[PDB]
């Protein structure tokens, strides 16, 4: 496949509906040789599930809101791969209360700086840890969302925390250009899932979405994993510093009535 | 002049070299009534005379580090200014280290942190916090610049700080709007100083874009006075949520060689 | 007013309805000294009237499919007003058929050249043949619409010709800004209006912004008006190649639902 | 391949340094079947040459200036393609008195309208020519260049004619989209190319590309060829009516002095 020969690294899965499995499923698909994190206990047992499934034995602890827990994964990965591919970024957070209601009234000094640390600064300090493992022709990539582009209902300060992970793409795309290292985004449409999401009303944004956008249906974790595995292939080595919208055409149409 | 009857608070005046202080005078020449706050004690005597040069005595306090302080200079402007027009938001901070070199290797957490803290957290904070007081037909303005589009060298995470500013001036924008509040920015060009940059080769940038600047010059804090001025009027009544590029064309241009 | 002493030159008016009334206007009202354009024989005697109205009494005849017609109209303006301040381009057509449907549908290699020629050509038409009877610190400015950026309904091919008219504005801003003349453009939401539009669906497409549109209402021709007439000063002297929205936040907000 | 199965139409073939060409072999290398056109007599043979380098016979005449041209082409095509999967539109012009010195000098009514009408109209007439052959599932593409977003020296009237095709794309887009169509655009960046351009300078914008791209480096055929035959690939299911910078992050940064 495309990615054969790659050693690439996927953080963020939780589900078989979180992104991140639609994306692994896929760079499995052409090839590569993976690796996955997991955020807590809770969840090592099933990530250590779809690892397995995907031929991965490696299977890592990581939570990016400690310094000390990135270092150390990396320390660890390192033991079996002393240099790879790049990453996979497909984390995020914020309080729940964040993320219902007038901006204004809900957001918070906290909420704010949770949002911006969890949501934006993890993706530089993952690549500060690893720099020197890179090798050259290496891409990282992170997941948007259209909310840092446009003010949306209940979004809220993810809104600002997305636009703070859009910039630091292109700061650290500028940054590790000149060692081979590329980095790009993309920024997703909603994605249906039966899950309970934290995000207010977000039933009622897939349903306009459906509706509106040109292509005429949201996209699948295959659309996005599809992006991903070309994004973080050689296929795409003219490319860095974008944020590619993977929505259907959606941000590009207005009052489709 | 278009601003006569308007009550409105200007923070971040710290010297006749302040954005600040040029937004102040061309509000002051328009007809507004002004009010003013400073950070600390250090500059509180020289915000005091500016502020009498221009006819105001309403000189308060406020640190946007703390939530208790913003509140406090509230309820003290609520004793002279019970209902008021907005507020000009010219304030930013990041720690010195930050600012040099290497963005990925410069960055750090704590810096990502009060960088966003400071420079995009506070202008949501002082909506917050007077938003009671606002009179219809109300704008906010902040400051903005470049580096929140484009990676530019040094400049660094302060980038990414003010990406997420210009995504508040969205999200407060929207929300506010149907109250009758208008929020917008204002992205500077680099003004010329004799003072000293924080920004490690602040002084190269200037001289590049005096060179390849449409208008062959830097704009100065009159050309930034002057647009806020309108900003804040009752003549920009159908713009809000906006960024407007006060940098003489130098963004829209490439390779002026 | 912050007009006075310039000397400007204002294209279609057709009505006490069109955008460029509401420019000339407020123009008037801040102290410029005014000129009018009309298109044929069956405006004059509109035009000047409000011409008189508004204490012109150049009133010229201007068809923009015809460079003859520019220089000739130049020619006669130079007989009172031999340097300028620049003018107020507010002119726009694209035949009947081409706004109503599919896009694919309904595009013709004819129209798409009427469109473009008469909506985006004209206005550095204009431009080339007054460049040397234009005062240092003149101003340009042209009218646009979010169609240039998004797909709208029906807007159809006009969309593609504002877009190339935005990218007028840039490429003219470059290349005059050395001899000081500055150029930009108004992005103005739909406004409401009594008379009828040839773009299909017009009416759905105002309720529709009311409903959504962050400050919840459709902007005026005053609103426009007094943005153009600030555009146009020396005010906005470090403004330019600038794509100024004028739709009360519409654009920056999604569904606002 | 991920092309296998799909039956492409591929414009622009003039020369192995073609962009085209770049983009027939990577779309032959991933299995698509291919079809060609030339625009005329002098080009006939050299892409009969490369056809049958690529193992395709249908070679066929086109010169988008002309509808009876296109109709004609597609009546053919149709001979053996009845049903095909979409085309690749690279292809483009401007008399080369267009493209040097100031914009406003070299402008011209007629160079104006050819750029528009060869350089953007003749993307929407290919799609309106064929759209009734076009199979569910198929994509368009055309080539851009950063002109159509910023005033570039010497670029000129091309920058507004590219800036049109991107809203074409758009528009387009969004028209074809609930039929099972997908249109996009990648805006590559400038191509070392020994053969002589009609751009003045083109080779000074190439050395500073080099120097100031993320990358350092600038892209090739293979690149564009690579991002394209993805692009028009199932593999892009969820990308319709975006832009696509392929130019190494060049777009992104600013002041690499
Ligand atoms: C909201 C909040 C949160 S976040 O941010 O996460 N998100 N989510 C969801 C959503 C969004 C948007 C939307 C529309 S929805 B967001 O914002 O974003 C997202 C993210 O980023 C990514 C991925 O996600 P998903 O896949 O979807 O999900 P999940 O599965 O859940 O995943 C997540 C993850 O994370 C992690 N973490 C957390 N925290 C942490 C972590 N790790 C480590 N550490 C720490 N601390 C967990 O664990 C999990 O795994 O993508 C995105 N997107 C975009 C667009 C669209 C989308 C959809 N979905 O639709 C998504
Ligand atoms: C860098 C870092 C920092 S900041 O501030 O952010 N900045 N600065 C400078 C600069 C910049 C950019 C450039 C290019 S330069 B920035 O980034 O931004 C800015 C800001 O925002 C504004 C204003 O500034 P200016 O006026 O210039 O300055 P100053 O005078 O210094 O001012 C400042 C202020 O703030 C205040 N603070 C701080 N902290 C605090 C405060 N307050 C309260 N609290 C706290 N905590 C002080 O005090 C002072 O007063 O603007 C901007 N800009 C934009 C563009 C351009 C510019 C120039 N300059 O050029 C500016
Ligand atoms: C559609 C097609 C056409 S146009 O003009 O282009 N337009 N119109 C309308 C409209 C639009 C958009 C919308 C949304 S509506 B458009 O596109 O654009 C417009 C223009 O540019 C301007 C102005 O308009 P108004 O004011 O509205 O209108 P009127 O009154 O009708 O005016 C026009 C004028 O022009 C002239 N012309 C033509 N042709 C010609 C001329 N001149 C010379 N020559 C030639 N050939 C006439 O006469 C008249 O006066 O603005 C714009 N806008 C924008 C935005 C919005 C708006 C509203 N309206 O809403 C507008
Ligand atoms: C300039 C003028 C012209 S165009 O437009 O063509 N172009 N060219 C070049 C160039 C550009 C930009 C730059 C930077 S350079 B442009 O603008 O664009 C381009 C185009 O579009 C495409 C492709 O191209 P190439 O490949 O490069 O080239 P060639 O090879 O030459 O090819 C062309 C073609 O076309 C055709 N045609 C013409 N005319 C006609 C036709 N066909 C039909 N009909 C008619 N009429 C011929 O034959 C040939 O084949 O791409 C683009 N690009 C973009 C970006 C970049 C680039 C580079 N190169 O670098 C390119």
């Amino acid at each position: 496949g495309f990615l054969s020969g790659k050693r690439i690294l996927v953080t963020g899965v939780a589900s078989k509906l979180s992104i991140a499995y639609g994306i692994a499923q896929a760079m499995h698909r052409e090839g590569a040789e993976l690796a996955f994190t997991y955020q807590n206990d809770k969840l090592k047992g099933r990530v250590e599930e779809f690892a397995a499934q995907l031929g991965s034995d490696i299977v890592l602890q990581c939570d990016v809101a400690e310094d000390a827990s990135i270092d150390t994964m990396f320390a660890e990965l390192g033991k079996v791969w002393p240099k790879f591919d790049g990453f996979v970024h497909s984390i995020g957070f914020a309080p729940g209360d964040q993320l219902d209601g007038d901006y204004v009234n809900a957001v918070t000094r906290e909420g704010f700086k949770i949002a911006h640390d969890i949501s934006s600064y993890s993706f530089v300090a993952m690549a500060k840890a690893c720099r020197s493992m890179l090798n050259p022709g290496s891409a990282l990539l992170t997941l948007s969302y259209l909310g840092a582009e446009r003010a949306i209902p209940n979004y809220n300060v993810m809104g600002l925390a997305k636009a703070s992970l859009e910039a630091n793409v292109r700061y650290m795309a500028n940054a590790m250009g000149p060692e081979g290292v590329r980095v790009n985004a993309i920024s997703a449409g909603p994605i249906r899932t039966l899950a309970a999401s934290g995000i207010k009303d977000f039933r009622k944004m897939l349903a306009h979405c459906e509706a509106v956008t040109p292509i005429r249906r949201t996209v699948t974790i295959e659309d996005v994993g599809n992006s991903a595995a070309f994004l973080c292939s050689d296929l795409s080595a003219g490319i860095s510093g974008e944020v590619v919208h993977v929505d259907g055409g959606f941000s590009i149409a207005a009052m489709n009535e």
